[PDB]
């Protein structure tokens, strides 16, 4: 790393975490990305009070160009901040490179929603949808496109507080059963939550990620159930096409369905705004016992 640019190991230092502050239990996976596997450590605050982490080692880094990147990503990353996005606490450099997340006690959300030992209400469920679009609504303000929104893609920490993740350095493929490979481009597309022009063009938007939102409304009110299970990943283009969606689950209520299904408008433009989202979900939450 004595070839990065040193203007820039400047102004990435205060992302910097040094080694001493660390502990890394690397004898364990606790998740699997392709581009590396996260392990539990903890990080020392200046007290010496240990905060709990998510540590991600990145796995085919080959040039500097890339080390680049991602440090002047950080950068960016690691002064975004609200409580239903996923914090960058900081990269280790002096230990591949480490990637500092904090540690999400409850995993990802498909997986907790999954979990048949525990029953959250139809309310919770909408909860953690109405947390997902708090914290879109962030991110939309900061003009960051997500681009894999989904219930893998979010965590939920240790007062069941739900974060949107996988962005930034946090981006990978958690699940590699939903990303389909594009042969003009060598893009890895996660179909089935993608908007129909992206799907045609290849381009994301804040309203891209609107029709991603939809999906994951569904795959909460279904409790993860896969989304589209008998259109093949090739043909969802043209299904969307033909005018047909995903239908409504038994326990969706009908006023969470129509979000839905103005989420999955044609025409970007129409789609409903994250902040006119969180209005309308907190109304259909506040509704439930
Ligand atoms: C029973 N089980 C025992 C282990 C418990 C704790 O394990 C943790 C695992 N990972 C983290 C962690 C924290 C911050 C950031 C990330 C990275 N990241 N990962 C995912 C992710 C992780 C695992 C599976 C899937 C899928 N599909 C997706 C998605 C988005 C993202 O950004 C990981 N924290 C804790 C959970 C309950």
């Amino acid at each position: 790393l004595s070839a990065l640019n040193p203007e820039l190991v400047q102004a990435v230092q205060h992302v910097v975490i040094g080694p001493s502050s660390l502990i890394v239990h690397f004898n364990e996976v606790i998740g699997r990305g392709h581009f590396g596997c996260v392990y539990h450590g903890t990080l020392l605050d200046n007290d010496g009070k240990k905060i709990h982490c998510a540590v991600k080692s990145l796995n085919r880094i080959t040039d500097i160009g890339e080390v680049s990147q991602f440090l002047t990503e950080g950068i960016i990353m690691k002064d975004f901040s609200h409580p239903n996005v996923l914090s960058l606490l900081g990269i280790c450099l002096r230990s591949s490179p480490l990637v500092v997340l904090p540690y999400m006690k409850h995993g990802d959300l498909r997986n907790f929603i999954r979990n048949e030992t525990h029953n959250p209400t139809v309310k919770d469920l909408i909860g953690f949808g109405l947390q997902v679009a708090k914290g879109m609504k962030y991110l939309a303000s900061k003009k960051f496109v997500h681009r894999d929104l989904a219930a893998r893609n979010c965590m939920l920490d240790e007062k069941f507080t739900v974060k949107v993740a996988d962005f930034g350095l946090a981006r990978d493929m958690y699940d590699k059963e939903y990303y389909s490979v594009h042969n003009k481009t060598g893009a890895k597309l996660p179909v089935k939550w993608m908007a129909l022009e992206s799907l045609q063009t290849q381009k994301f938007t804040t309203k891209s990620d609107v029709w991603s939102f939809g999906v994951l409304l569904w795959e909460l009110m279904t409790r993860g159930a896969p989304p589209y299970p008998d259109v093949n990943t090739f043909d969802i283009t043209v299904y969307l096409l033909q005018g047909r969606r995903l239908l409504q689950p038994e326990y969706c209520p009908d006023p969470l369905y129509e979000v839905m299904l103005k989420c999955w408008h044609p025409k970007a433009e129409m789609r409903p705004s994250f902040s006119e989202l969180v209005s309308r979900i907190s109304a259909i939450f506040s509704t439930f016992i």
